[PDB]
């Protein structure tokens, strides 16, 4: 559309870029104010889509500011967050984070989970680069994916097997699959399923947790890109999975996982497991 209506904010750095665009560092020359700019270069979902967004406050969602659209572009003001979780898991890779603080951050995740799954909002797109932490020990949930994308990466290993299996009308319980192999990865370390084919990305799954049938997932063999064919593994241990995980958290992990999108816990009934009894707020050790 318009011009001069980005004129407010001066470029402070360039974070990143990639399919969703390119993320900057950016001062508010007016008010002072430090925020983070998302930039699609360039649709009536979509701003249905992003105005809801944008009323959706809630801790653990990062807070989208405005929206401004100017020349062949579209931005969306954010506030701003030092570092996600991927640089922070990279930091603490040879202590490994406390459990308190990753049960801090799971049980945060899925209280904004709940939140957004309430509103029948998904967020279709979760790894460690999507969640943002501060020194006062929040996490937050950023660049939720659309249902519909616009505009002119190995994004496959937090992606739930019913997408990779073609369903077209998935639900929120892509969510909590995202979230359980970003739990297991805190815990242990290593990413749970780093494929990099999407075959390649569900045959590890399956590798792991069996190939699915009609009795662990009924309607399996009718989805779109099921294959007959697919290798029948069987199911490994979750003990050789995640160690050293206690028990709760094994537990909780397990329903996070289930193949039925059925039978997947939700972000609400998992914010009562067991594990969660005895949850905190720690302090994390940020260095910026
Ligand atoms: C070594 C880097 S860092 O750990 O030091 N660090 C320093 C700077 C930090 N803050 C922010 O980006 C930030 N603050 N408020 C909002 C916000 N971003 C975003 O809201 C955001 C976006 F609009 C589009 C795409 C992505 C991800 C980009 C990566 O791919 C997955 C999607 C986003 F996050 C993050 C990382």
């Amino acid at each position: 559309g318009p011009l001069g209506s980005m004129e407010n904010f001066q470029k402070v750095e360039k974070i990143g870029e990639g399919t969703y665009g390119v993320v900057y560092k950016a001062r508010n020359k007016l008010t002072g104010e430090v925020v983070a700019l998302k930039k699609i270069r360039l649709p009536s979902t979509a701003i249905r889509e992003i105005s809801l967004l944008k009323e959706l406050n809630h801790p653990n969602i990062v807070k989208l500011l405005d929206v401004i659209h100017t020349e062949n572009k579209l931005y969306l003001v954010f506030e701003f967050l030092h570092q996600d979780l991927k640089k922070f898991m990279d930091a603490s890779a040879l202590t490994g984070i406390p459990l308190p603080l990753i049960k801090s951050y799971l049980f945060q995740l899925l209280q904004g989970l709940a939140f957004c799954h309430s509103h029948r909002v998904l967020h279709r797109d979760l790894k460690p680069q999507n969640l943002l932490i501060n020194t006062e020990g929040a996490i937050k949930l950023a660049d939720f994916g659309l249902a519909r994308a616009f505009g002119v990466v190995v994004t496959l290993w937090y992606r739930a097997p019913e997408i990779l299996l073609g369903c077209k009308y998935y639900s929120t319980a892509v969510d909590i699959w995202s979230l359980g192999c970003i739990f297991a990865e805190m815990v242990t370390r290593r990413a749970l399923f780093p494929g990099d084919s999407e075959i390649d990305q569900l045959f590890r799954i399956f590798r792991t947790l069996g190939t699915p049938d009609e009795v662990v997932w009924p309607g399996v063999t009718s989805m779109p890109d099921y294959k007959p064919s697919f290798p029948k593994w069987a199911r490994q241990d979750f003990s050789k999975v995640v160690p050293p995980l206690d028990e709760d958290g094994r537990s909780l992990l397990s329903q996070m996982l289930h193949y039925d999108p059925n039978k997947r816990i939700s972000a609400k009934a998992a914010l009562a497991h067991p594990f969660f009894q005895d949850v905190t707020k720690p302090v994390p050790h940020l260095r910026l």
